[PDB]
């Protein structure tokens, strides 16, 4: 699951948003209402969509997204970019990263000098989206934060993965 201010880029109805998944969360609770569930709360979208990148291909194409759920967290790991991007997430966060090939590693085994996998961000800002071009991102820090907080996880029916509006190649 992601923190509060993780950025996320989507599409509804037709028109882009970019907005903090927080953000995004307290729009849908307020459009479609929230649903207690387990130790959290879930919210419906409705013809929202996030870009996913088929891994092996390249090709990105549009999906679904059905739900936003978000319960609380004592701790979260950030995981610092030498660009200065942080992805602040629970341990057992899959990260896509490239050690001996491509491979989803959790959060808590992510190691400075790492390098974490997106795509060129200008991709999402063409016209038509069809092809990612692959790009890595050093791992300058990984250190445990006192967060207390709300974390949101994306429900996301048929792929693994969305892309940021940073182009980082994020598990749903």
């Amino acid at each position: 699951a992601f923190a509060r201010d993780t950025e996320v880029y989507y599409e509804n109805d037709t028109v882009p948003h970019m907005e903090s998944i927080e953000e995004m969360y307290s729009k849908y609770a307020s459009m479609n209402g929230e649903l207690p569930f387990d130790n959290g709360y879930a919210v419906p979208l409705d013809n929202v969509f996030v870009y996913t990148l088929d891994i092996a291909s390249g090709e990105i194409k549009k999906t679904r997204a059905s739900y936003i759920y978000r319960e609380k967290v004592e701790k979260l790991i950030e995981i610092k970019l030498s660009s200065g991007y942080s992805l602040k997430v629970t341990p057992s966060h899959p990260v896509l990263l490239f050690r001996d090939g491509l491979q989803w590693v959790p959060a808590a085994e992510v190691k400075p000098g790492d390098v974490v996998v997106g795509v060129r961000e200008e991709v999402l800002r063409r016209r038509i989206i069809s092809k990612g071009e692959l790009e890595f991102h050093e791992v300058s820090s990984v250190r445990i934060i006192d967060y207390n907080n709300w974390v949101y996880d994306l429900v996301i029916p048929e792929t693994h993965n969305f892309i940021a509006p940073n182009g980082l190649v994020l598990h749903n």
